[PDB]
């Protein structure tokens, strides 16, 4: 369960901060703040895709310590919110501040000399460097203490992916950005890292790399992780354009204001250049331009206008079926398939 | 060697190269511009300190595998120097372009779009957690593969330590430029943690605990560590004020100009309070502040009127002979004790 799962992840941080008081009451107070961004809130959706993969290969559940190697994933989470803050330059994240506002709030509190806005990034930089090494350490730990030689090779490999895909996803999508990608592959490569990987594949293989030796599993999951994930990008993509804020908890039409580069805007394009091409050039001299509450809604309705949503909604149930029959045909425990389902 | 052990991680990250090849390319010139700034210059300076703490303890020169783990402190360098030059908005390093301007340049040979500084920060940002990733990926790796279990978690203890200890230093120096902390304590304590620990008694630890279990050898080298560090420290204290741009390849006064909180700064306070109590306001009022060229230059000359400048010197040479009076009576190797004695 995701309580026993934070609870694992608060124990852990409690005892790297009780360790750490040598350093002063200034890097204990950075430290208590990173407790205070993972355990105040979240999901805990990547450390159950975990917990599911360990139990579509196994037979016992994890171990307590292994519970805390699924959590590393959340504080890992940690390091890529706090940096992503810095490159969106984003000022809340669910209605919280983020952390360069809340250094620079400390700095003009203390009456303190120098930028504040400096001094909130840099500790923000430091603040997202700590969550990576210590979620990093939870890993190495847990490995040689808790699980077997093989089982300790199998989690760094995935360990080893998931960093890597996560900010091969980031760089490419400011490259996306910067470069204003069009297409739908452009969008759709940066969804497949930053979402299917990320969220759901990679989590997966680490509960059933940390279980047992099931190769075939793991390219199972991966299949399973790219039809869901995806589907769960495109739903975010919807949301992020006809979503109401007070469900999506962001403003109406975020990804239009914001000018991310996602695939349902890239297949607007598509859909319009075939059905008005004055549609199309709307759309691409708008996109990631300063657009007024009026634009937004005239971009909209013209992503409707092309069916860009009903395609989207179809991508999503179709992509979502895929994904469940690969689940209910897969060599796992049908205790994991019907978790699994839940979940998707 | 130095060489040998750069060629051990030349080789690794050539080999992660290939491996991350289908995440397109410009994530490999990410990647590429990565082994560029790590390969391209340094003095190997920390896997030397874990190459002689190695061959303090043990007999047989270390693998080629343990050369690749020393090299690992070498990347994770890069992923400090990377963040610190976004911490300090520094342009340049050692005569290159740091990481922010060399992708903000990029960004405008594209012709691309948005604020080129913004996406060289995050590309910064980036660069720097991928050298932190992959340098940890090499000690997780290298230990599973050609390490005791019981040396792996002697390595890990250290690696676990020096993350820590550089995050905490790093945040430690900007309160402490931020709050304009003038004591000898707290520009001491920054000492320790970056220069003493990070850059000595860590990367010798490094090679200890990969080499054999002895506790009193470790306690050891951080006394030795904590004599050489800070006589490290204090020599670049030195050199950032009095010393020729022509051989520390910085301005004259450049810790003045760039408002350091240092040793010999916070001394010259002390001094200056007994000898003339106006001198010490002229340090106090100017420290940290835009200076002019003659500001520095009559800062420069205050620091030794009140004897800063030699107190630092006969701290230098004591630290320096009871650092090697802890190596001669060291129960280790008389290879290592002539090694670790040049280095001194
Ligand atoms: C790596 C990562 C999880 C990035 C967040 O995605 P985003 O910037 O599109 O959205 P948000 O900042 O709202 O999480
Ligand atoms: C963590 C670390 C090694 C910081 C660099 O120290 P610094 O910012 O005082 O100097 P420089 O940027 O010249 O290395
Ligand atoms: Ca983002
Ligand atoms: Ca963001
Ligand atoms: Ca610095
Ligand atoms: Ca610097």
């Amino acid at each position: 369960m995701a309580g026993a799962i934070t609870d694992q992840l608060r124990r852990y941080l409690h005892g790297r901060r009780r360790a750490a008081a040598h350093m002063g009451s200034d890097y204990d107070g950075l430290i208590a703040d990173l407790e205070d961004f993972v355990l105040g809130g979240g999901k805990r959706l990547r450390p159950l895709f975990a917990y599911w993969g360990w139990h579509a290969v196994a037979s016992r559940e994890p171990d307590p310590d292994v519970l805390l190697l699924f959590s590393a994933l959340e504080l890992l989470h940690a390091w890529a919110l706090v940096h992503d803050d810095l490159i969106d330059r984003s000022a809340t994240r669910r209605g919280r501040p983020t952390a360069q506002l809340r250094y620079a709030a400390l700095h003009r509190d203390r009456d303190w000399r120098g930028s504040p806005d400096q001094f909130g990034m840099s500790a923000a930089i430091l603040l997202g460097d700590l969550a990576q090494v210590w979620a990093d350490d939870i890993v190495s730990k847990v490995c040689q203490s808790a699980l077997a030689p093989d089982a300790q090779r199998r989690v760094h490999r995935v360990w080893a992916d998931i960093r890597n895909e996560v900010l091969g996803g980031q760089y490419l999508d400011i490259v996306a950005e910067a470069s204003a990608a069009e297409s739908i592959e452009s969008a759709m490569n940066v969804a497949t890292l930053k979402t299917a990987c990320y969220t759901v594949s990679r989590p997966l293989q680490l509960g059933t790399a940390a279980a047992a030796d099931r190769s075939d599993v793991a390219a199972i999951f991966e299949h399973f992780g790219a039809d869901l994930g995806v589907a769960f990008q495109l739903r975010d993509d919807v949301l992020g354009v006809f979503g109401d804020p007070a469900v999506t908890g962001k403003p109406s039409g975020d990804d239009l204001k914001s000018g991310k580069r996602t695939v349902l805007v890239a297949e607007a394009v598509e859909l319009a250049d075939r059905s008005d091409p004055l549609a199309a050039k709307l759309l691409r001299t708008s996109i990631g331009t300063r657009l007024t509450d009026a634009q937004v809604r005239e971009l909209r309705t013209v992503i409707e206008a092309v069916g860009a949503r009903a395609a989207a909604e179809s991508r999503i149930a179709a992509l979502t079926q895929r994904a469940l029959a690969t689940l209910a045909s897969a060599p796992i425990n049908a205790t994991a398939k019907a978790g699994l389902s839940e979940l998707a």
